[PDB]
């Protein structure tokens, strides 16, 4: 048992609702409000699970060492988005439509990340190209099942996203076998060859953008999605069709707007909080719009 003590309440149920296929190891599994996965920690996979004991206290259990707690805690705070949302909430209150979003998903707090490594974030962004998020997540589950780490601890199985090494071994054909198009498989293997990839998190936005887009098959949308959802940078992915739909529904009474207009809105209304608001827009798009002939 370790405990993460928060200054502000978090709605755990809303944090978990963010997961699209909670039962399936994508690699994350959420079962009866308990989240778990295997994470690679100093070259070895460990079991980690987390669940609330109160509005302001998240319990963590796992088979890592006590001296590794500080590192694990930092990773979970950033990934699950547990940081004090007071200032975000104050800011959202100042805009009629943001206030509407804040209240619809109240207690969601700040945005986390959608991966526990840069490699995982890039691979998943590539998988998602030209397909729905639900289809992308099933593909992730196939790859995790065959090529990911597996840890058995207590009576429970913990799944991890494939290491760069595991992907290189899977190769193009192993990824194609799991359902990936040839080019996607090719690009993921390409990325797997890169050294020091976790350092990309600490690069500047513009440098990271030029690195990502320097790969053939990674364009503006994939690079901006990685920057925001994997790297934690305040880069707003306006080409995303779900984002365009949500912003149009909120501010333009459902009249579909261009990416350039959405960018303009984010600049004017979202400011330093655009990355947090982006996660609220994903929820809005999924849960209040995603007929009749
Ligand atoms: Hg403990
Ligand atoms: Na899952
Ligand atoms: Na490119």
């Amino acid at each position: 048992m370790w405990r993460i003590e928060l200054k502000h309440a978090v709605n755990w149920e809303l944090k978990m609702k963010f997961f699209v296929l909670p039962e399936l190891p994508t690699p994350d599994v959420v079962e009866s409000g308990v989240w778990r996965r295997a994470i690679v920690l100093d070259g070895r996979a460990v079991a980690v699970m987390a669940y609330p004991e109160s509005e302001r206290t998240i319990v963590v259990e796992g088979n890592f060492e006590n001296r590794e707690w500080e590192a694990v805690r930092r990773k979970l705070v950033e990934y699950l988005g547990l940081q004090n949302p007071e200032e975000l909430y104050r800011f959202m209150d100042g805009d009629e439509k943001l206030r509407m979003l804040k209240n619809r998903f109240y207690g969601f707090g700040r945005a986390g990340l959608m991966s526990m490594s840069v490699f995982e974030g890039i691979a998943k962004a590539i998988i998602q190209q030209q397909i729905s998020f639900v289809v992308a997540e099933k593909l992730a589950a196939k790859i995790v099942g065959r090529f990911g780490d597996e840890v058995e601890w207590n009576g429970l199985k913990f799944y991890g996203f494939p290491t760069q090494e595991a992907i290189l071994k899977a190769g193009v054909e192993g990824l194609r076998e799991c359902g990936l198009s040839r080019r996607k498989a090719e690009l993921i293997v390409e990325i797997a060859k890169e050294e020091n990839l976790e350092e990309l998190k600490e690069w500047g936005e513009e440098e990271a953008y030029e690195y990502l887009t320097s790969f053939k098959g990674i364009g503006r949308w994939t690079a901006e999605l990685v920057l925001s959802i994997a790297l934690g940078k305040n880069v707003f992915p306006a080409d995303d069709l779900g984002v365009r739909r949500a912003v149009s529904r909120l501010y333009f009474n459902g009249e579909i707007q261009s990416a350039e207009k959405v960018r303009e809105i984010a600049r004017e209304r979202f400011g330093r909080f655009a990355r947090d608001i982006l996660f609220y827009l994903f929820l809005y798009d999924r849960f209040f719009s995603k007929e009749l002939v």
